[PDB]
């Protein structure tokens, strides 16, 4: 269904190669040289020998960073009447690029993707010329670079389903949406002017930028802005040129969460904690520019700029940007960290560690399919967080690029499936009132809650037996499986027939959907047919007690199906179920699913009104029991014992389990200040049997708990019209203006 997302694990690549003592750093062709000629004032030449290329663990997305160290060599800049020479000994240049995976197992290196991150040279022009020469060489030698990359044993991870990559929650908007924010806030600089002397030559740029736009080309924490040139003049000594209307600059910057006085209002919280505002990192150092220039179109109306004059003007723009970028005071994200929620049961949604990331998505240009255009709808800008003081020592910033493409919404909020398990499924488990929470093991890694202690499922009434149904450790499961909520009794054991140990199994899966009534969206947990019911005895018990076992099996299986005891004699059902028993491995086991359940319902001759009365009676029993739940979700030992010591048909117990599960899970969406837990569980149980949509929890009230602490530069709130368990719990919607 979904195309996979490929994680490039640069950190693990380096760790694993180091552990393995695997290195190809000195394997590179050492001799390098490049000339750039035809320039207006000068040409340039480099020549030398590499010492080593080193893949670093710095990469953000499918963008390997190569630290390339020069052993010896020179850079020469020369005109017809002068020249200068500079040693390149021990100089280190970090070159970045873009790759794409092949199902071959290999990586394809994008040919025009090279850019310079840093070089250790620490004048302006020498560093510029060196960058231009190194880039030209990398492009000429790209075949080698691809070989190097494909021999680096790059560690990748394929995610078949949506992933938060180790983060607990994530709020995202499309690049298009972010660009609307940027345009509205109008905090980008419009007018620009910059003068600069190269040699004895004067360069001046002067014009106005259009709205800066977040654009594609990079990933993770590396953000790119397209800065369209609305109008400009370029002057070189006495020559003044008129920029074509289609000129632009593309810059790359990083962002940082800066500590800030609290200004945002979080309705869901006390508004305490510490505010962080995501802004551009504007400090430059001696070896690292705050702003690098990764693209441009610098042309004049007469097309009479000298070859390479665009690159000369590029230096002037880059200088301007690094001297002015602090004026781009846009805030990209506002988060309150360590805030207390007004509702204690939603404290787990409050961020305790934060980051940001991005996923750029392109598509071929319909006009020139050799080139790519931005997909500004699918491209995702994200704020990610840990909650509950979960630590993340390996933060991944290259977020899944599939969320907004799947939701078809401009914004989304996502909760990790382990967080969904620990809060929605656990509430479901408490509601089922099987045992204390400490009798269960909650495993994020396997997405299952299982009993680590023996459980007494309760006395069974069928055929007046009144014996305990016992479940061994790991034989009760509540899990997320293939994006469904699944409840499973692997094996509940008791002697239904006196003297023969019977093993009863039950599996029911649910779909979590978002139901739309009158444009109010509300979550529902719906049964996904079919049920699976099983019964197993030893082959020896089967051969020596067959009639009694088949009669008992009819009772347990039809009973489980209809939700109460079934004691009616039935030749058809006896024969049918007998024929479903399979003898193998010294065991006789029956297992039915699908069409067989409806076949049984038909043969039972039970009517749909009778089925509804049963379910209503079991709902009544469910409300009474859950009515005894403690405010913190626990049920007293005295009350559990009452529930279990009263014999009930197995089908009663199992149907009640489901009614409670559905109500428990769904109530998680509906906490309010001062809510009473027994009351809301009863309300949801009753609403469900009565088909009362109006009383059920809405998605919007829960969403406000998610987004209260994580805000955008916009006076708006995410209104959800999409929700799906799909690798993560993905909520999608529109940002609607606050009135």
């Amino acid at each position: 269904n979904l195309k996979p997302y490929i994680i490039y694990d640069w950190k693990e690549t380096i760790l694993k190669n180091s552990k393995d003592n695997y290195s190809i750093n000195e394997s590179i062709p050492k001799i390098f040289s490049k000339k750039i000629c035809g320039g207006r004032f000068f040409n340039s030449t480099l020549s030398g020998n590499w010492k080593s290329w080193t893949l670093t663990d710095e990469g953000e997305g499918p963008h390997p960073v190569l630290k390339c160290t020069i052993d010896n060599g020179y850079l020469e800049i020369y005109s017809n009447t002068s020249s200068e020479k500079h040693s390149l000994k021990d100089i280190e240049i970090k070159v970045c690029m873009s790759i794409k995976p092949n199902s071959d197992g290999t990586h394809s290196l994008c040919k025009n993707s090279f850019y310079i991150k840093t070089n250790s040279l620490k004048r302006l022009i020498l560093s510029h010329c060196l960058d231009k020469l190194i880039l030209a060489w990398f492009k000429d030698n790209h075949k080698y670079i691809e070989l190097f990359i494909n021999r680096s044993r790059i560690q990748t991870r394929v995610e078949g389903d949506l992933s938060l990559l180790g983060w607990d929650i994530e709020s995202s908007v499309s690049y298009k949406t972010m660009n609307e924010f940027i345009k509205k806030d109008n905090l980008y600089e419009k007018k620009f002017h910059q003068y600069m002397e190269v040699r004895r030559n004067e360069y001046t740029i002067d014009g106005e930028f259009g709205p800066w736009q977040m654009t594609t080309g990079a990933d993770g924490q590396n953000i790119r802005f397209l800065c369209p040139i609305k109008s400009a003049t370029y002057k070189i000594n006495d020559d003044v040129y008129i920029a074509k209307p289609d000129n632009f600059i593309i810059i790359q910057v990083d962002l940082k969460y800066f500590d800030s006085k609290t200004t945002i209002i979080d309705p869901s919280g006390l508004n305490n904690g510490q505010q962080f505002n995501l802004k551009v990192k504007t400090d430059s150092t001696d070896e690292i520019n705050a702003v690098i220039l990764v693209g441009s179109r610098i042309t004049d109306v007469n097309e009479d700029l000298y070859p390479g004059d665009d690159v000369s003007l590029e230096i002037v723009f880059k200088t301007w940007f690094n001297a002015n970028i602090q004026k781009f005071t846009q805030i990209f994200s506002y988060i309150l960290l360590n805030e207390t929620s007004k509702i204690p049961e939603y404290q787990w949604l409050k961020p305790t560690q934060i980051s940001y990331g991005s996923a750029s998505v392109t598509m071929p240009d319909p006009s020139n399919p050799n080139k790519e255009l931005s997909n500004l709808d699918a491209s995702t800008f994200a704020a990610m967080a840990m909650v509950e003081n979960h630590k993340n020592d390996r933060p991944n910033h290259a977020v899944d690029n599939r969320f907004l493409e799947l939701s078809k919404t401009p914004a989304a909020f996502a909760i990790s499936m382990p967080e969904f398990l620990k809060h929605f499924l656990v509430t479901g488990l408490q509601a089922m009132q099987i045992d204390n929470l400490d009798a269960f093991e909650v495993s994020s890694e396997n997405l299952v809650i299982t009993n680590k202690k023996k459980i007494n499922f309760g006395k069974i009434q069928d055929q007046n037996r009144q014996v305990d149904a016992l479940i061994e450790p790991n034989n009760f499961k509540l899990a997320i499986q293939n994006n469904q909520v699944v409840v499973e009794i692997v094996d509940a054991t008791w002697q239904q027939v006196v003297g023969v140990t019977g093993h009863f199994g039950y599996r029911q899966a649910y779909n979590l959907i978002l139901k739309n009534e009158n444009n109010v969206y509300k979550p529902m947990l719906e049964e996904s047919g079919d049920v699976t019911i099983s019964y197993m005895v030893t082959e020896e018990a089967w051969k020596t007690t067959q009639d009694a076992i088949i009669s008992a099996t009819v009772g347990l299986v039809v009973g489980t199906i209809i939700g109460t005891a079934f004691s009616k004699l039935s030749d058809k059902l006896y024969k049918f179920l007998k024929s479903k028993f399979i003898v193998k491995n010294k065991k006789a086991s029956l297992k039915i699913s699908g069409k067989d359940i409806n076949e049984v319902i038909e043969m039972s001759d039970i009517s749909k009104p009778q089925l509804l009365s049963i379910k209503k009676a079991n709902a009544k029993i469910s409300t009474e029991e859950v009515g005894l739940i403690s405010q913190n979700g626990s049920t007293s030992l005295e009350n559990l014992a009452i529930f279990k010591n009263k014999p009930r048909p197995i089908g009663e117990r199992v149907q009640i389990l489901g009614l409670k599960l559905v109500s428990g899970l769904i109530t998680t969406f509906g906490w309010s200040i001062g809510f009473v837990l027994p009351d809301i569980l009863k309300d949801v149980i009753n609403a469900n049997i009565n088909n009362n949509f109006e009383v059920l929890p809405g998605i919007q009230q829960f969403t406000q708990q998610c987004i209260g602490s994580i805000q955008w530069p916009d006076n708006s709130e995410l209104k959800i019209d999409f929700a799906k368990l799909q690798g993560v719990y993905l909520l999608g919607g529109n940002l609607v203006k606050i009135p």
